């Protein structure tokens, strides 16, 4: 399992716009976050929210499953990162 | 934890090879395996082993940390799926 923790200073998401290829509008909520990967610390990390989804409480957490699908090329790749509480 | 097989019929991997953009070869070997990502059945990937190692046994694996990095844009993304014994 990977560790990943949201920081007090995180709890909170900003939010970036702009307009599709075809004329829609669109909104994406942006969080930072803190993720394990052996090093001698963790490292900051930018997670991309789901639509109507709030900014995750600080603590700790795990990724779910749902982060993850195959890719054009056959390989698994991360699609979001979707979190779930430790 | 992801859950990841290899099939018995999945205990070879081929190799694929060229040459880099400056003149240096390569071999790339690959294998195939199957993973669960929570629908009625575990979906094929592609894995594209690391220099120097042999192919992974049939049987039952999860994903090694060392799997993932993060990428230019600052989201989390994986490197190669690398695998241990679950």
């Amino acid at each position: 399992m990977i560790k990943v923790e949201i920081k007090p200073s995180q709890a909170q998401f900003t939010t970036r716009s702009g307009v599709s290829r075809q004329g829609k509008p669109y909104s994406l909520n942006e969080q930072l976050c803190y993720v394990d990967l052996g090093n001698e610390y963790p490292v900051l990390v930018k997670i991309t929210l789901d639509e109507g989804q709030p900014a995750y409480a600080p603590g700790l957490y795990t990724v779910h499953l749902s982060s993850f699908k195959v890719g054009q090329f056959g390989s698994l790749m991360i699609d979001r990162l979707r979190l779930v509480p430790a």
